[PDB]
């Protein structure tokens, strides 16, 4: 099992492998399910309509209350009941309005000028300093190890494709307290022009048109407890990883900061994270709509950082997702809300949710978030079946590697576990030395 | 055949009867916390190489800067070039992010509040009143199991629990007052006590802060820090693992507090504020006081940082662990030997403090740590030799016979019988080493008996 060995076979030559048609545009984020008006209100147990998530919380309220780790999924008793959701709300901590999406916001600041660790270490002048490195080699080793550094377990460099950036952030204005942030979110466009740092007017979100790259990182989730999904402890390794992308994001926007160049931090803002994550070579897209990668399959979450720091892109990679899927389905038939299509790829959207314009499984979001006040978390069943994120699909015939075509919560409790959920059985496989990071 | 290494055996065979392994006598009072290196008017100016005497970290700044100009990975190492100087130097700045101050000490602040109410995530989370509903467990047994999980979650490598032993609570924390902004923190630091009283919940008032008298508990997280780049202090490799450290600290601090008053109790955070860290991790079990004064584990030695959580949590204390630190100590003195600034004694033990930054009454070596912080500002770093240098820091210390573990000796022998290579060499997710990885597993077996 070695996936350096893996990543170098299905190397892809340049270019990026998403399909696109000249209908493509770009996308507004108020059009997700998360935020939309016309997805974003659903009824709770009791028939009261409210916003999606007050709605699911009534949902884990009554669980406890009824001593159960997910939907009709009774608990050992009410304590263990309680310890899930206690987990999983605490994983949350860093994490503002469930994805940090608010660009230029509390954690998500497009300038470290402002920082308590940037005034601290203002007398060094290191974010005021020219670079002392433009060699683009160098500085994705660099990059690359910083990234590690800061809690990475997959991370890619590619060019920045404006397609997948949003036309319009979902935002807050800027001195609207959190208190209010809920019931006042706007939208804003996100534009780019010859401006010489990123930034932001009354008007619009200003990116540079220097901003050459995007660097994006894949937070490693915890199998064990996925696998539980659509119950509690699927949902507090989804919570603590959320956590676990803003801390990357603010180290490495830092670090690039301090080596002379800017950064724009994003978590679940700006951009379609799964469309770079494709490009930057991490995995591939899917039925179910996720990356997925060879050495955690789609049970991975994505962040990411733009920058005009000189890097060098990695390829793209090809170990067979799309072939695979073709004929798989099984997330498809697990769903417990028919959200994904058992069909063939399109260019055209089922719903305003989707982005038009380019070949994918086009999935019903609407009908996937429905489910979540249901249930009273944030599913992810479509991840835990996915054959792909089992331990090792992978086997070697002697010449080359290939895909095997062959392929209760006190348990989790009680079991294994390590440090920030990561698995020693599997850790080799994302150990970087410097010729695999340039 | 060789025995595969089993780091929870190892912990077994040597773990203590119950009993606060630190060895005390009358003179022990508690200690303000002002007193220690980094603060006290005695040791917190320094000068810089120009002679111009300032606070300690502005004339290691002036230190950090002379070197990048020069192209300089610490004091008198050469880097590849100028960018590579500039590089290790970013590293470290950007991993204090999540850190106020070098080390989130004013208890109550920024980061370290002492009640989640004002928080965000207790803010959008406040319907489901994880945070108002009174406990669902109460057995202490069931509750270690849990709060260990959510521990290993929250990013540590260890964790332990101990009874809280007040002796090691600050007397009086250093501070800022509520009304400062994070601006001028450093100019308007002020003493606060630290008192124990009969209330429900922690509490800060303009005199005091108060912990309850049912603050039973404290848990205690091991944070490892990566082994080649410690190996290069006092160079700014080691800085930077350092400091990456620190805002892991954080992070485990505030998810940890979160889950404790989700499971409706309080919950104290401190990073390197509120009380003596080693003094914890000794009780709590992580591992034994040393000769350079680290605490000791028999996974990482003494290279990782150390967190605190106080708690009225009902939990199962953990026993304490005597692995032989102390005796090997005794014959070893390699750090001692190796210390830039002599600041390590190669001396016994005694109960009576080297100088104001040791608290008296205590058994331990007494090191003269104005003189480890001097060597700072002269380095433009966080040194840390002494950690780098001492035997346990090694992964290969531990052997087994046949019939049990033991600590291998020739590592002890003395004599034995750079920063490019690190930034082009082995890391992995938050510097951990899948070579010892497992070595940090945990089942329930070894959370709670
Ligand atoms: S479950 Fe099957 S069809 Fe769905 S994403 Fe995974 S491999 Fe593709
Ligand atoms: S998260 Fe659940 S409801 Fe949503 S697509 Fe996946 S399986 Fe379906
Ligand atoms: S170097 Fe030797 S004397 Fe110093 S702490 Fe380590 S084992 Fe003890
Ligand atoms: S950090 Fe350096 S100066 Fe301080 S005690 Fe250790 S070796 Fe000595």
């Amino acid at each position: 099992k070695n996936a350096a060995e893996i990543r170098q076979q299905f190397a892809m030559t340049a270019g990026s492998p998403i399909i696109v048609n000249d209908k493509l545009e770009r996308y507004a984020e108020v059009r997700t399910a998360f935020t939309h008006p016309t997805s974003f209100f659903k009824p709770n147990y009791k028939g009261e309509v409210k916003p999606w998530f007050l709605s699911a919380y009534d949902e884990k309220v009554r669980q406890i209350e009824n001593g159960e780790n997910g939907p009709k999924m009774k608990a050992k008793n009410v304590g263990e009941a309680r310890a899930g959701r206690a987990l999983e709300a605490a994983g949350w901590t860093l994490d503002i309005n469930y994805g940090n999406i608010y660009p230029n916001r509390f954690f998500m600041l497009w300038s470290g000028e402002t920082m308590t660790n940037t005034q601290l270490w203002a007398p060094v002048g290191l974010d005021r300093r020219p670079p002392d490195t433009t060699d683009p080699v160098e500085l994705t080793n660099y990059v690359k190890f910083a990234a590690r550094m800061a809690g990475a377990d997959l991370v890619g460099v590619a060019r920045l494709n404006r397609n997948w950036v949003y036309s319009e952030a979902v935002t807050i204005p800027a001195d609207v307290p959190y208190e209010q942030s809920l019931h006042k979110e706007i939208e804003k466009p996100i534009v780019f022009k010859d401006v010489p740092l990123p930034i932001e007017t009354d008007d619009e979100l200003i990116i540079p048109n220097t901003c050459e790259n995007v660097i994006v990182a894949g937070i490693a989730m915890n199998r064990e407890m996925m696998q539980t999904a659509p119950n509690s402890m699927a949902c507090a390794t989804t919570a603590f990883c959320y956590s676990r992308m803003c801390m990357f994001d603010m180290w490495l926007c830092q670090f690039i900061r301090y080596m002379g160049y800017y950064a724009i931090p994003s978590c679940n803002g700006v951009g379609q994270s799964v469309a770079f994550a494709v490009e930057a070579g991490l995995g591939q897209a899917s039925r179910m709509g996720a990356c997925i990668t060879p050495e955690f399959g789609p049970n991975v979450r994505l962040t990411k950082v733009f920058t005009n720091m000189p890097l060098v892109p990695d390829k793209p990679i090809d170990f067979g997702v799309t072939e695979f899927c073709e004929t798989c389905k099984k997330c498809a038939r697990e769903c417990p809300s028919k959200a994904i299509t058992e069909g063939p790829r399109t260019f055209e959207g089922r719903s305003i949710h989707n982005q038009s314009g380019k070949l994918q499984w086009q999935n019903d979001y609407n009908k996937c978030l429905g489910y979540w006040p249901e249930s009273g978390g944030y599913c992810g069943v479509c991840v835990a079946v996915c054959p792909f994120t089992k331990g090792n699909i992978w086997i070697h015939d002697g010449v080359e590697w290939l895909i095997d075509n062959t392929r209760n919560i006190t348990e989790v409790w009680d079991g294994k576990i390590n440090t920030y959920g990561l698995d020693a059985d599997h850790f080799r496989d994302t150990v970087s030395f410097r010729k695999d990071r340039v």
